[PDB]
């Protein structure tokens, strides 16, 4: 499930995130707003952040 939305994601959507697919718009980092294209991922405690926001941040 989409952790952000609270939505069930499956195969057409699937983009894992946490080990979870997500929705591909909410793939993304909450901190620009970014959506991410299938990879791209770094979870920071059940929070995904882009890579690129990830260097920025971290
Ligand atoms: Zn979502
Ligand atoms: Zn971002």
């Amino acid at each position: 499930k989409c952790p952000r939305c609270g939505k069930s994601v499956y195969a057409a959507e699937k983009v894992m995130g946490g080990g979870k697919p997500w929705h591909k718009t909410c793939f993304r980092c909450a901190i620009c707003g970014k959506s991410l294209e299938s990879t791209n991922v770094t979870d920071k405690d059940g929070e995904l952040y882009c890579k690129v926001c990830y260097a920025k941040n971290f």
